[PDB]
């Protein structure tokens, strides 16, 4: 089959006392793998996600010059320390640094923004509501199939900006490698229109093959984050994706 | 501009070693190294040369990209990993001789000499075979001077694409995590002596970034997992990884 759907991977939820979807897809085989077929298609608010499509925007119009370039604390105190500080794309995407993508969102405008998430394919395509906040308050929604879709292109640097936007998100998404494997991915969570999720979104880098994975799940508080990458962990490991 | 820690010398003592570990703080524009004159002795390069090798390969499109496939010539090597179909992130992943050698041969002589004088890499001489000089030829390069030649890389100053330089950093990539990236490449001289292990390459934080290349007498293939172990324990003294 092209797409499978495993139940079983349910347990991995339900042990948590949680409720999502994983959506697996073996860039070799062109075959998919879920839990849910359902909740795989269901459209959501990207939230941090949208930092993936945001930064290639940005360094595509020349907003963001490099992975290098700083940008300057705005002196207002915030919630999260680390977004107290001057950051770079690379600490940007690490720390989900919002204000810095604000004015990414302000610089490239509603016009370009509405464009290229056309020219992208990337979920509904509608940027309906504020410029600086629509990938958390406003009509965009995206499903884990579709945020594949999006990564797939994104991986084969078939989006339709230059080749060196794509390397330099690719470099920016990375989160963790070691002997076995590589993993670019981003997080988000969808805070402040119903429902409240956690987002993983990424790829597995194997010696002879690449795993693309999305995963969403309920987060009604904060205490559940660390589930989106350990539930997305315990799918790979039971499949001998990761040891 | 270089400050010799002699005490870094007590890493190497603990094992029974000998080496050199050189780093430089690129904010700081500072250099370390228990053994200044060590640091400053060229030696064989081995596979720390696939860096290069990968850089020209690329440039000159010899490698089209990090997903192109060099087939397996179905001849069975020593180490099972090369055994097998491979692309540039892979062959420098586990360091596969045979398809740098092919690589070099593209290459050529000429041009392989002139792009080690453009990168100013080690004595910049290719004396020996075109597939081989870089275990058993000329070429011969330092610790500080593969130090220049990373910060070099780094920044996509070298005389190549920028493209080369990022596919290149991206095939050295070796470890990440919360807390640090680690892009470096490994070597073992095994043909002349001194037989020396080699670990060259940088550690990105979030606000630094540290260069490092370190050589150590490898008498054995026993002892190659101290190259990594011996830095990891200097990174850790000196407060850059946890
Ligand atoms: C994005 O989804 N954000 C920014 C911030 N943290 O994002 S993340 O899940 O840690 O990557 C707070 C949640 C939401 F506003
Ligand atoms: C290069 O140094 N090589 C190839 C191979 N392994 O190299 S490495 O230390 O793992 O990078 C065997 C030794 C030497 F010929
Ligand atoms: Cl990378």
């Amino acid at each position: 089959k092209e797409w499978q759907e495993n139940k079983s991977w349910n347990a991995h939820f339900t042990e948590h006392k949680s409720q999502g979807v994983v959506v697996l897809w073996n860039e070799n085989k062109q075959q998919g793998f879920t839990n849910n077929l359902k909740r795989a298609n269901q459209a959501f608010l990207p939230a941090s996600t949208f930092k993936i499509p945001n930064s290639l925007i940005a360094l595509d119009l020349g907003v963001v010059k490099d992975e290098h370039q700083v940008f300057k604390w705005d002196g207002q105190t915030r919630d999260i320390a680390t977004w107290n500080r001057d950051h770079n794309l690379i600490t940007a995407m690490k720390y989900s640094v919002v204000p810095v993508y604000q004015e990414f969102a302000r610089q490239i405008g509603e016009a370009r923004m509405s464009k290229m998430l056309h020219a992208f394919d990337y979920g509904n395509e509608d940027i309906s509501g504020n410029v600086d906040s629509f990938w958390l308050d406003g009509g965009i929604r995206i499903s884990a199939t579709e945020q594949i879709s999006f990564l797939r292109k994104l991986y084969h640097n078939k989006l339709h900006v230059s080749e060196r936007s794509q390397r330099i998100v690719k470099q920016a998404m990375l989160t963790e490698a070691n002997g076995d494997y590589i993993i670019r991915a981003k997080t988000g969570y969808s805070t402040r229109i119903e429902p409240k999720i956690g987002w993983w979104v990424g790829w597995v880098e194997l010696d002879d093959n690449v795993w693309f994975f999305a995963m969403n799940m309920d987060m009604p508080t904060s205490d559940g984050l660390g589930l989106r990458q350990a539930i997305t962990k315990e799918v790979l490991k039971q499949e001998k994706i990761i040891p």
